[PDB]
């Protein structure tokens, strides 16, 4: 299964991948799961996080 | 909706959220939808995009 950019994104740390508008992109098992913005009820903190490394309460 | 840490998590970038097992998180609505590891056919580099960028071929 391949999926195709919608729109021209700039990589904005050393993590992410840039594209253009049109380049074909296929997805990648990772350990890890897609990740999530979250917020911290526990910190206050804000960020991305794994999605396999939680679960609904 | 909220969520609980199973693992203790290092925050690795600017960008992600560190947490502690146990840990409560809640999911935060963004435009840029979930994040996917990907590689692209058109350059060869592979990465994080976000997910509402792209549709499937």
């Amino acid at each position: 299964t391949t999926f195709v950019a919608l729109y021209d994104y700039e990589s904005r740390t050393e993590t992410d991948l840039s594209f253009k508008k049109g380049d074909r992109l296929q997805i990648v098992n990772n350990t890890e799961g897609d990740w999530w913005l979250a917020h911290s009820l526990t910190t206050g903190q804000t960020g991305y996080i794994p999605s396999n490394y939680v679960a609904p309460s």
